[PDB]
């Protein structure tokens, strides 16, 4: 294997973002010219409030990931005071950004941006793993416009934690449990948003937000495309083991045979040009 990478290797430039125990920096490695988002800890930060095991997993399940939909692991390096890991560049951000700029999508775009998501959650969920905190935050897109899912720092690999409050599913407010169906549920309030432009569960506060999300108390805009609003409907779901795509309902082939991805063709979607938005 190449050499241990270190801080000199590159030249550090904008922070791309900031989580509670780290920091991800766009970096270029000097002697190759390539861009990568650098996520940065420190050690001391992470000892202290007892994160230890949490950094472990998610530099683990990282470690794992091996598919175009997801963000890769390159490297790892750590200097006397932080930890660092190089990861894919995904240069146009957040698809929450894009739902803003342009409101919602139209069908083109929400159809093939769901089969992108389901395909990258058929992935996850083969190799045991699961999200716990899927939203459009942590969806990002990479220069041709393809997303790249990434941030787990909260994943579970096959109940100590509680993602955001609008994604929430009820099971974990019930339980404490969560499971792959936890993402499912996150997976139809973003269907949901990209058709409305809004999550479904919309609140004050956070409590009553879980509120609503229990009592599945939301509705439909009149013009949310039928298909879409039939594959939501089947995936916000109280009873968890009875959402389209998990291993009680058999699975994702259903899931993808669901009639809004009838023109879809699952096999190649990364090689496929995404719609314009
Ligand atoms: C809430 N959104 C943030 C957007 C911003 O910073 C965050 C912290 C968040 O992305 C999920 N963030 C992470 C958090 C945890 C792991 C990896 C990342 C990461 C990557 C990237 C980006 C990023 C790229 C372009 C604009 C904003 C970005 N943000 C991130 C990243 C990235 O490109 N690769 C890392 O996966």
């Amino acid at each position: 294997q190449p050499r241990k990478k270190r801080p000199e290797d590159f030249k550090f430039g904008k922070i791309l973002g900031e989580g509670s125990f780290s920091t991800v920096v766009l970096a270029r490695e000097l002697a190759t010219s390539r861009e990568y988002a650098i996520k940065i800890l420190e050690k001391r930060h992470i000892i202290k409030e007892n994160k230890v095991p949490y950094v472990t997993r998610e530099r683990d399940v990282m470690s794992r990931l091996d598919h175009p939909f997801f963000v890769k692991l390159y490297f790892t390096f750590q200097d006397d005071e932080k930890l660092y890991f190089g990861l894919s560049y995904a240069k146009n951000g957040e698809l929450l950004k894009y739902i803003r700029k342009i409101g919602s999508f139209d069908e083109t775009c929400t159809r093939f941006y769901t089969a992108e998501i389901v395909s990258a959650l058929e992935y996850l969920h083969g190799k045991g793993i699961i999200h716990r905190d899927l939203k459009p935050e942590n969806i990002l897109l990479n220069e041709d416009m393809h997303i790249q899912i990434t941030d787990f720092g909260t994943a579970k690999v096959l109940n100590s934690f509680v993602g955001t409050a609008q994604y929430v599913s009820p099971e974990l407010l019930t339980e404490k449990s969560a499971c792959k169906s936890s993402d499912l549920w996150a997976l139809g309030c973003i269907i949901y948003q990209l058709v409305a432009g809004l999550p479904p569960f919309r609140a004050g506060n956070e409590y009553l937000i879980f509120q609503k999300i229990i009592k599945l108390e939301y509705d439909f805009p009149e013009k949310f495309f039928p298909k879409a609003r039939d594959l939501v409907e089947k995936l916000l779901v109280l009873d968890a083991t009875k959402r389209l795509g998990c291993e009680e309902m058999e699975g994702y082939g259903p899931l993808k045979a669901h009639p809004f991805f009838e023109s879809v063709t699952w096999e190649n979607l990364h090689q496929q040009t995404p719609p314009k938005l």
